[PDB]
C-alpha cells in the first residue's frame, strides 16, 4: 500500500480504538442510551477499519 | 459535571472531529467505499455527541 493507505488505516484503527475506550467509559456511568449508542459507534468504527484492511492491503 | 462526564463528552466531541478529518483522507485516496463508511461515521459520532451533551448538560 502507498503511505498515504497507511497513514489513512492507521488513523481507522485508532477511531476504533478511541470508540472503544468511550465505550468503556460510558459502560460504567448510569446512561445506558449514551452507551448503546456508542457500542454501535463502536461496531461501525470497526466496519470502517476491517472496509479499509481489506482494501489496501 | 462530574469529571467522567466532562471526560466522555470531550471523547465524543473528539471523536467526531477525529471522523471529519480521516473522512478528508479517504477523499484524496482510491477507496470511494471506505469513505462513504466514515462519512456515515462521522454522522453517527455526531449522534453519540449530541446524546451525550442533552444527557450531562
Amino acid at each position: 500500500m502507498t503511505k498515504q493507505e497507511k497513514t489513512a488505516l492507521n488513523m481507522a484503527r485508532f477511531i476504533r480504538s478511541q470508540t472503544l475506550t468511550l465505550l468503556e467509559k460510558l459502560n460504567e456511568l448510569p446512561g445506558d442510551e449514551q452507551a448503546d449508542i456508542c457500542e454501535s459507534l463502536h461496531d461501525h468504527a470497526d466496519e470502517l477499519y476491517r472496509s479499509c484492511l481489506a482494501r489496501f492491503g
